């Protein structure tokens, strides 16, 4: 039947996205420079427009239009980074490019053609892959521009993050007959960042890093406090942290997070916890702190046994012998010299590819979005 028949049958839509030339920066404009993060559709779909660019960069290469290609993916990375500049002090804007970069870098590998990436698709979705053009140099260049995002969500987090955090781990007091934020405080924040991360549809493998940088940032940041403050070193005090780093951990458990490494960046504070509630006066003591303590420097270790105040109807001040007896045992150890830890340290950040089930064909564009001037092919 190759010539016309009547009544004409509607085209079966193959998941791609044409434009004219003329309307590149009203698309990019449209699409990222002025796209509304909280929109229904953006966040009904997370990606939506991560998948809509790559629907574009589809037709272009179907077109075997190199200039329309190179074009594109300049206008797409420069109004990523645009929006990064001027929006960019807020947690959710931020989360939501750096989740849709991530999409739009795992969507160039899922559809490359290349049989790497392949390897969870469907028959529909290998149909979808790229033929013309081959992209490797814009994804390193993509893998680049989302390091830099996330160090942007890191430094937003940590200025929300850091005014709770001697307050609510170290400040707050309960404890009777022994001697403004909460936990809880901290507890929701962490959950509000964490809720919005999986709203926006935030790779689980990322999501899993941010939180174990949170968890860094937390320690550190209480840790460096009982070094610098006497008030802070006392058994009542290690009592009290060590309870909030418990409530820390079942947070990971509730999450399934327990393998994000967010719990180990915990163990300094801990053993310093724990070496408040020790025994402090003979050389058994002395030896079981040594020990215990492996995560602490020697400096740390001495640091807080000078700091340390005492109870006096439970136990006394430390001795100089004493402290003089953990140095002398520590001498063996070859440990850093570090004192305070670097609060502003940042793990380098990955991208593990995360394919994704969507498919292409089954994508319309809603109206909210303004780009009539787009249609499906």
């Amino acid at each position: 039947g190759p010539l016309g028949s009547m009544p004409r049958k509607e085209k079966d839509f193959q998941g791609m996205l044409e434009y004219k030339k003329e309307d590149e920066q009203k698309l990019v404009k449209n699409l990222i420079l002025e796209l509304k993060p909280r929109g229904v559709a953006v966040n009904l779909i997370p990606g939506l427009p991560a998948y809509i660019l790559f629907m574009c960069v589809r037709h272009a290469d179907y077109l075997n239009d190199d200039q329309k290609v190179r074009s594109l993916l300049t206008s797409t990375i420069n109004s990523i980074k645009k929006v990064l500049k001027k929006r960019g002090d807020d947690f959710e804007t931020v989360s939501f490019w750096l989740s849709n970069t991530c999409r739009f870098l795992h969507c160039l590998k899922q559809y490359s053609g290349e049989e790497g990436f392949m390897k969870h698709n469907t028959s529909r979705q290998n149909e979808h892959c790229l033929t013309n053009f081959d992209l490797a140099e814009y994804r390193q260049v993509l893998s680049d521009l989302a390091i830099q995002i996330y160090q942007q969500l890191v430094r937003v987090l940590e200025n929300i993050l850091q005014p709770m955090i001697v307050s609510g781990m170290l400040e707050h007091e309960t404890i009777q007959g022994v001697s403004t934020y909460t936990l809880d405080s901290i507890l929701r924040q962490l959950n509000s960042f964490h809720s919005v991360m999986c709203q926006h549809g935030m790779d689980p493998e990322l999501i899993k890093q941010v939180v174990k940088q949170m968890f860094y940032i937390i320690g550190a940041i209480t840790l460096n406090n009982l070094l610098l403050r006497k008030d802070m070193c006392s058994w009542s005090k290690g009592m009290q942290i060590r309870y909030n780093v418990s409530q820390l951990e079942e947070w990971l458990r509730d999450k399934n997070l327990m393998n994000s490494g967010a719990k180990e960046t915990l163990e300094p504070l801990i053993q310093a916890a724990q070496l408040l509630q020790v025994k402090k006066k003979t050389d058994d003591d002395a030896e079981a702190i040594c020990s215990m303590c492996n995560a602490l420097t020697t400096a740390q270790i001495v640091k807080v046994l000078n700091l340390y105040t005492p109870v006096n109807e439970f136990e006394e001040r430390v001795s100089v012998s004493f402290i003089r007896t953990i140095q002398m045992r520590l001498r063996d150890r070859k440990d850093s010299p570090q004192l305070l830890m670097d609060a502003k340290h940042i793990f380098p950040v990955t991208f593990p590819f995360n394919p994704s089930s969507l498919a292409l064909e089954t994508i319309q564009i809603p109206a909210s979005l303004g780009l009539g001037f787009i249609s499906r092919v």
